[PDB]
């Protein structure tokens, strides 16, 4: 296939600031905080994922598998790794998403957000899945929690850490077992473990469940051990309030057990931008329709920030 030529900037830890943490975990803290590459009157808002132990070999591979993935895509709706820094604990240094998960974000605001943004995220989430399927990715985690908002306006897909870049001729990836997201598999990824771009359209039709619903969890109470028989009995997630049927249809055919008869992200692109241009039509919802940077980073001199998509190389 296509040689591979994104590039890996390792930077020097003494070039960005820690700010404040922006959530722990046995994997370690994500901070929040400025990058200033030097020689250059830039300021970044990036979040730095700190590795919690230096010692760990298993984790150090993972994370710099993360980082291998990340740098290799390139895409307005998937979030872009800055560089990585090589200390003895290692660091991912990825572009700072102020507002949090998407998942988070429904939840927070389910009286204000009204059907042209969600529309708006569906499309964006559907042209950043059908950037990754062009460079040959499967993410395996699609979810609303994996979805983070840059602005109200524009979200972005991450979490890489179980994405599989698929080898030349293959269109399917065999995982070993491991930890993963039953209530968002597609049904031949929970009993063969195989995963495509059409096990990822799977994923997105619960993605855009979660969205419609404001936040609920799929098949809540309901043990993931059972979710396989379930699903081979033609029980599916039931429609959301305000959705219409041309939306739950959609959502619908992104559950077919035949992969091959679910949409292409191509197709759902074009599908959900039609609904955008009268969000109002397909979503039924009650009551529908420079300064920022100093708060947020708490440093008074915002003058040369730059996001991480106007900085490129
Ligand atoms: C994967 C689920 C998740 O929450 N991940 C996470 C954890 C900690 C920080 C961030 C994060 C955030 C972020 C997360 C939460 C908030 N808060 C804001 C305050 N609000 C009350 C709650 C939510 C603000 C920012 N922004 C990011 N940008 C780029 N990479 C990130 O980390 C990406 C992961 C893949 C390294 C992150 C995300």
């Amino acid at each position: 296939e296509a040689p591979n030529q994104a590039l890996l900037r390792i930077l020097k830890e003494t070039e960005f600031k820690k700010i404040k943490v922006l959530g722990s975990g046995a994997f370690g803290t994500v901070y929040k905080g400025l990058w200033i590459p030097e020689g250059e009157k830039v300021k970044i808002p990036v979040a730095i994922k700190e590795l919690r132990e230096a010692t760990s070999p298993k984790a150090n591979k993972e994370i710099l598998d993360e980082a291998y993935v990340m740098a290799s895509v390139d895409n307005p709706h998937v979030c872009r790794l800055l560089g990585i820094c090589l200390t003895s604990t290692v660091q991912l240094i990825m572009q700072l998403m102020p507002f949090g998960s998407l998942l988070d974000y429904v939840r927070e605001h389910k009286d204000n957000i009204g059907s042209q943004y969600l529309l708006n995220w569906c499309v964006q989430i559907a042209k950043g899945m059908n950037y990754l399927e062009d460079r040959r990715l499967v993410h395996r985690d699609l979810a609303a929690r994996n979805v983070l908002v840059k602005t109200p306006q524009h979200v972005k897909i991450t979490d890489f850490g179980l994405a599989k870049l698929l080898g030349a001729a293959a269109a399917e990836y065999h995982a070993e077992g491991g930890k993963v997201p039953i209530k968002w598999m597609a049904l031949e990824s929970i009993l063969h473990r195989i995963y495509t771009h059409q096990s990822d359209v799977w994923s997105y039709g619960v993605t855009v469940w979660e969205l419609m619903t404001f936040g609920s969890k799929p098949y809540d109470g309901i043990p993931a051990s059972e979710i396989s028989s379930i699903l081979e009995k033609g029980e599916r997630l039931p429609q959301p309030p305000i959705c219409t049927i041309d939306v739950y249809m959609i959502m619908v055919k992104c559950w077919m057990i035949d992969a091959d008869s679910r949409p292409k992200f191509r197709e759902l692109i074009i599908e959900f931008s039609k609904m955008a241009r009268d969000p109002q039509r397909y979503l039924v919802i009650q009551g529908d329709e420079s300064n920022f940077y100093r708060a947020l980073m708490d440093e008074e001199d915002m003058d040369d920030v730059v996001d991480a998509d106007e900085y490129l190389i």
